[PDB]
């Protein structure tokens, strides 16, 4: 019952987007799963053991050996409860539906829904080149994607405020769309033909860097949180 | 190389002191750490596989299956850094002399300081009856300690900003004299002939109780920071 987070949301908005986290050792720490790519070169998204690397190019890559990531985090993922969503339900509807369904917001979830969705807004981080900046400045000219009447999968994972800035706290998703080419990280959704599941998860592993960019990073950040609303909001 | 963190120090200032953490599980997860004990019944320490239970009635007990804890940390510590301090060093001396030689402010530390202290200072969290008020409420009473020219040994961990509120971040020290009886919590100490051991730790996980207290808990606290500042 862990999820399996590598390094910290801090560390990546200051730059760090070189980690040493080796995606050929996804398997060891679960099934399911988001981040970003060495280089922020692409979100990554995966379930049911199958993951891939989404660039702003609307190609979705399998992750392969030799792949590595800066952010990222994993589970096992067990459905603990299901609900089906047959009626037209916005963002804002959904996290509270889910909020008021949930054993305690003090915990950590694993989130996925199937289905049809009105609308999915994402985004995808393109490869950054050295000197790196702050994820405030990357993010500025993002690509954003807008879908409609689209067929996919949502998964991500719902986050305690305790742990805001190892992870991000809330809710943080990514989406692949049924012909498994498009999608990115979530802004925004509207639901129309969905199942949702949600695995309870009550352990939290961080694996933090043996890299000299992490280890030097300087990651005091008095506005974190509102940079981590600004990056992933 | 883990730092094994049971529970939060959030779900702690918030009064959450019953957890169902099983303290005969320690060697699963360390031969080192820190903490509390449910209700708050006295101070965890342990080192060289060795755990006791100080109170403020001024005893040191063994821990024993049936022990539960709120809130801990334990680590099987491994000596990556070991220095001789052999003149008088005040607290703020030897934290500035430590955060010197670390390779990163942003990794997890555990901390041993063996020797003859100066001066020591702890608290000794008392048993809490239910209903249990807020930490900040229930330190204010708390029983102190005060040693001086003491042979013994401090532990504790040395935790990054980031992970203030899930641990204490900086520095958290427990304290046992060469007799085993007495210490707990330390608030100051002066070192006089000692030595300093580090051990860099690259992962921490967390465990979460499976409690309605835990699960129930209102951990939004805006000035936790403050907070933890105010009890440790
Ligand atoms: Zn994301
Ligand atoms: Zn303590």
């Amino acid at each position: 019952s862990q999820i399996y987070q590598v390094s910290t949301m801090t560390s990546l908005l200051d730059g760090v987007y070189d980690g040493d986290f080796e995606l050929s050792e996804i398997p060891k720490y679960g099934d399911f799963g988001i981040g970003t790519f060495n280089k922020l070169d692409g979100e990554l998204i995966g379930f049911d053991g199958e993951f891939y690397r989404l660039r702003s190019d609307g190609t979705a890559t399998p992750v392969q050996n030799g792949d590595l990531s800066p952010f990222c985090s994993f589970t096992f993922f067990t459905p603990d409860m299901t609900h089906k969503i047959d009626a037209k339900m916005t963002r804002e509807e959904f996290e509270k539906e889910i909020n008021s369904i949930l054993p305690s917001k003090n915990l950590f979830y694993a989130i996925r829904i199937d289905g049809l969705f009105k609308k999915v807004q994402t985004r995808t981080v393109e490869l950054q080149e050295k000197p790196y900046v702050p994820m405030v400045e990357a993010v500025k000219t993002q690509p954003i994607f807008n879908f409609d009447n689209v067929r996919g999968t949502i998964v991500g994972f719902l986050t305690p405020a305790y742990a805001n800035g190892i992870a991000v706290s809330g809710y943080h998703l990514h989406f692949i769309d049924e012909g498994r080419n498009s999608g990115g990280h979530v802004f925004d959704y509207v639901l129309e033909d969905c199942t949702v599941t949600i695995s309870q998860k009550m352990n939290m592993n961080l694996r933090l860097p043996n890299t000299a960019d992490f280890f030097n990073a300087n990651l005091d950040n008095p506005d974190f949180a509102k940079d981590i609303e600004t990056t992933e909001g």
